[PDB]
């Protein structure tokens, strides 16, 4: 009597009906470009796993971004490369332009198209209702694509959505946690930023799917239209589920748990307490009301659901009335 299994309700078998070489990234043989084409200009940041630099391609003088991988699992490097190659050319997917190694030290690096992303304090002060609808649509294009290509991103958050606002240009980046979906597979629940973790991760339910990304997207939407980043602000993973339950209510949480026969740490029930489900209207104020509409709230309500099987797919999301004005305007013959 363990947890009830689950499988994605869409794109369930997309990797099943593809050649082994598509999803078997361990078998992937890398063709390396030339390290000496790129000059590092400045360090942009660093994670547990890598350091990221602004760089110049000296053959054509174009800016790029170089991510140098610290000596981690060769498996995870091949996984990320295979995913990036599989998704290359997809809508709003960051373009992997090159892969290079030091021939002597054997350290690999990924080379990406450069995105001149807008400051954020600037975006926070000027994004309109239409802007948000537009960029949400563009994110959904990316997620529907990678999901249709059998891949879960698993780290959707504002920092991984780069926006060059003056060119109305968006890219979904940081595919380092992304993974192929195979039905019935149990996955690591230690993915996504705390604030963007779905309830399935927080209750250690491992047989999750693409719908994880839709929870994360809902958190981003809430953060944007209510002007509170992050929207659910827990101080640890336990507290994160408490923050969700204070909004979504504990009754639906326990129904979720009950449906999948999930067992909670006894301490969770003590700290989860008892909370009513709130109305989304509660978070609307004079300062954010210009970004909020009935359509926005209906849409949000269909993303932020405990049951992962209940959330909108990316395709279904793109069909929502919230996007009516955007979809009209993008019907272009160019
Ligand atoms: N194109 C850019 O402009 C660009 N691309 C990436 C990027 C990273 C990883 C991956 C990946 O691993 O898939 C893809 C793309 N990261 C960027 C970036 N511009 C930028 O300031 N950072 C950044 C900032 C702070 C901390 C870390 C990174």
């Amino acid at each position: 009597s363990g947890p009830v299994p689950s499988r994605a309700r869409v794109y369930t078998d997309v990797n099943t009906h593809r050649p082994r070489e598509y999803w078997d990234y361990e078998s992937h043989v890398v063709e390396w470009g030339n390290q000496d084409d790129y000059q590092l200009v400045r360090k942009l940041g660093r994670g547990k796993y890598s350091e990221v630099f602004e760089a110049i391609n000296i053959t054509n003088n174009e800016k790029v971004v170089v991510k140098i991988l610290k000596p981690v699992k060769k498996k995870k490097i091949k996984r990320e490369i295979k995913i990036l190659e599989n998704l290359r050319g997809g809508p709003n997917i960051i373009t992997l332009a090159d892969i290079v190694k030091d021939p002597v030290s054997r350290t690999p690096a990924l080379v990406f198209e450069h995105v001149n992303n807008t400051d954020f304090k600037q975006l926070y002060q000027t994004l309109t209702d239409y802007d948000i609808r537009f960029y949400m649509y563009e994110i959904l294009k990316a997620l529907d694509y990678c999901h249709s290509m059998g891949i879960m991103h698993r780290d959707v958050k504002p920092h991984n959505v780069m926006i060059d606002h003056e060119h109305r240009k968006l890219r979904l980046i940081d595919w380092g946690l992304a993974e192929f979906y195979h039905p019935g597979q149990e996955y690591n629940v230690r993915v996504a930023s705390r604030y963007f973790k779905g309830p399935e991760l927080l209750v250690d339910y491992q047989m999750y799917d693409y719908s994880l990304d839709m929870w994360s997207l809902g958190c981003m939407l809430a953060s944007m239209i209510f002007r509170k980043e992050p929207f659910f602000h827990g101080h640890d993973n336990y507290d994160q589920l408490v923050r969700i339950a204070k909004v979504l209510g504990t009754e639906d949480l326990y129904d979720y748990i009950d449906k999948y026969n999930i067992e909670l740490d006894p301490r969770f029930n003590d700290i989860l307490g008892r909370h009513s489900r709130k109305r989304w209207e509660r978070f609307v104020h004079s300062e954010n009301q210009h970004l909020v509409s009935p359509e926005a709230l209906d849409f949000l309500d269909k993303l932020l659901r405990y049951d992962h099987q209940s959330r909108l797919t990316a395709r279904e999301a793109m069909e929502h009335p919230y996007f009516y004005t955007v979809v009209k305007d993008q019907a272009r013959m160019g």
